[PDB]
């Protein structure tokens, strides 16, 4: 599973497309995936599993005019291809016609594909996987006498190849890697027991934060929570840690995606051209970053991806749409069939410490809990944990509180975005200072 | 994919074991899985996907003395077996010795295997699949003017075959089938949007509750929630709806499983032989039920499964253990490598309506939220929703409250178990009336 195999997979995709044709299909879309890697788990100094995985499959979506049919299988080979295609068509021929259905026009298929350098094999023997996973836990325990237990420490290293093709003649494919190391620790103190973790993800294993650093960090976090208590119900400013900030903007994205929009299940429906954020705030996508964890050179329709803004000086200038979204809404695709890639929120020059100082007083949120977000109405209420701030400092840990606001207002009330930017996924935000929110606790 | 295909999978298992031997592993364990079915989704009267799946794979766990390794693939053939076994061994040979590691003794492999009749293909064209999924959503909307939106209604019908083997020479395998229809609805009222759902599951497609009945129910449930409000903080009795009662006993199971126990991460850690429940309460396992959703004739070590109690007259008479658990704890296996199969909590003759009455005043819980359960200590706190009861009737819907207690005390405080028994999974409980809990709002 490397670039070296990509050619076999192209050939496989060609055969699937050809078979669909032989069987009478109007058009079709095919995806093939190979993946393999090694996954190591440790706990309380014990190795629990060390496992090697190799997974292959393909899925096809077919058309019989305006009728649609899908099928997938992990089998390979001629009979399999014949069997899977025949199934997609049994469905296509017995389901109904969709006006919006069918591939993008052929002129729209990516003409060329940048090299995104996503493939960095990690030479990692299971002996070194176990060595590191254990060095991580041990650094946790070694960091504070009060960290007395662990949930898993998991080290994951994987390689994959994906190829996509359609009846329009498009065929595109890339190989990638992803390595991660997560650590989950339990600490006891002040009449209580508290839990936290840390992790890192990188396409190049070598760029992962040291196993030690990840462990120390999961431990400090666990320990800092000891002695958490509620606070007095009050409307105060709230500071979201970068990794919780990410989820917020996730709700933004969901709300501006075609699916939500045309299902009339989005608070942001119709918001194109509106000020949803502060004048200084921009949100923009950069799909071609070399080595990035969210890079992609084409979307799930096979349109070329391109750099673009979604929010510009506070203003929503674009929804996130694929071909079928666009047709549903009477708009063009934004070459985002399958979502965004490498999203960025613009930020100032202040770090979390600076932002805490600026907040003066309020709630720093480092964890949220529950399903309290309604995308249809923007209504938001979630359990939360973190630290209370006063006189520009962290006074003490907080738990058993809930936070409330409408997202619509929340986004308007963003006071700053920090330069303490998260790098472990597809959405780079720093910490987010919100002017005020309803904090409730008893 | 059914019984006709088993012998091919046996043969495949044999080959893998042989190939393990060829590469010099001391012993091994192999599992092969084939699965296929149809999955239909509908939403607001639209069809969103109709898809046919077919998935095959195998996994092997190898030993090199007291050293252990595992690998899996979904590929097939002489080269896939060679490459996958080679990999499990590369790991075995480069990881450390575990004194407790290795298979169960050969004497213990299941000598025979009852016919559990878990295989009931559903002749369901995608045309019919879609007809039904839609008829379910339509019944929901038709049930109450206030049910204005939907999340998915999903219909799944699948078939599988599993075969497992040992280097001890044990080989065993069964075909099964599993069909479900779930419906998720949204109501609007009273300043509110409320979400709820209903579903059914059965190995026989025809035994599923009608698509209409499932829809009506998801809608009634969504609608009943409109106007939910908090209640005043108080210590009071709490009645768990059967489907939430399942999750409770799940914490109990987790707590008496080998892993929790030897990791010293269980509040029930020395509990064998103690009263944890009312004298009248018993919990027992019945793995051989014909056609049940949880039936199994052998565990993940290949020991024969058998009917047995875990709680007898309120007393914990058994943990849930596999061979590796047993060794860790210095105890025999309870033929429960991979968990329990078809568990039952004993109950009285009262239904949910009867238990509401008996409770007189308190909180009926029909949903929980938040990962608020500490199995290490038993501490429990969770977001909850349902209805308030007074004068033995449901007064109004409740939301934005939490419930708290230690499970240790909670289980001691069980007043009764309803006969409204839950059938859609591995755990058959009725509604659970708890004497008192801390309700906060």
């Amino acid at each position: 599973v490397g670039p070296s195999v990509l050619p076999d997979l192209r050939e496989q995709v060609e055969q699937i497309i050809a078979e669909a044709r032989r069987q009478g299909a109007s058009a079709c879309e095919v995806a093939v995936s190979l993946e393999q890697g090694l996954s190591t788990s440790v706990r309380q100094g014990e190795v629990e599993t060390v496992e090697f995985n190799r997974d292959q499959g393909f899925g096809i979506t077919l058309y019989a005019g305006q009728r649609k049919g899908s099928a997938s299988t992990s089998a390979t080979g001629e009979a399999a291809i014949r069997e899977t295609v025949a199934a997609a068509l049994a469905i296509a021929r017995h389901t109904s016609e969709d006006e919006c259905a069918g591939l993008a026009d052929a002129a729209l298929m990516a003409r060329e594909l940048p090299e995104l350098d996503l493939y960095h094999p990690w030479s990692l023997s299971p002996e070194q996987a176990v060595e590191r996973a254990l060095a991580c836990e041990a650094a946790a325990f070694a960091a504070d006498k009060r960290v007395t237990k662990a949930d898993g420490t998991t080290l994951n290293t994987h390689q994959g190849c994906r190829v996509y093709g359609n009846s329009h003649g498009f065929i595109g494919g890339y190989a990638s890697t992803r390595h991660s190391l997560s650590c989950v620790m339990i600490a006891e103190g002040e009449g209580q027991m508290q839990r936290d973790y840390w992790y890192d993800v990188n396409r190049r294993g070598e760029a992962l934060a040291s196993a030690e650093s990840i462990g120390r960090r999961a431990a400090e976090r666990a320990a800092s929570r000891l002695g958490a208590r509620p606070v007095q119900t009050a409307e105060v400013p709230v500071l979201f840690a970068p990794e919780i900030a990410v989820g917020l903007f996730g709700h933004f994205l969901g709300a501006i995606s075609g699916g939500s929009l045309y299902r009339k299940s989005s608070f942001l429906e119709g918001a194109l051209g509106q000020r949803l954020f502060p004048e200084w705030l921009s949100i923009d996508e950069r799909p071609h970053l070399v080595g990035a964890l969210g890079s992609a050179s084409f979307d799930s329709d096979g349109l070329a991806t391109y750099a673009k803004p979604f929010v510009e000086n506070g203003e929503l200038v674009s929804y996130v749409l694929g071909t079928y979204s666009g047709r549903k809404l009477g708009l063009p695709s934004t070459a985002n069939a399958g979502g965004v890639h490498n999203l960025f929120v613009s930020h100032g020059d202040e770090d979390q410490a600076a932002l805490i100082r600026r907040m003066e007083r309020g709630l720093l949120v480092t964890e949220l809990m529950g399903q309290g977000v309604n995308l249809v109405t923007g209504d938001y209420s979630r359990g939360a944990a973190g630290y209370w701030v006063e006189n520009g400092e962290i006074q003490f840990p907080v738990q058993e509180v809930t936070i409330a606001a409408n997202l619509r207002d929340l986004f308007r009330r963003i006071v700053a975005v920090g330069k303490d930017i998260e790098r472990r996924g597809n959405l780079h935000t720093g910490s987010v200072l919100v002017e005020s929110m309803m904090v409730a606790g008893r």
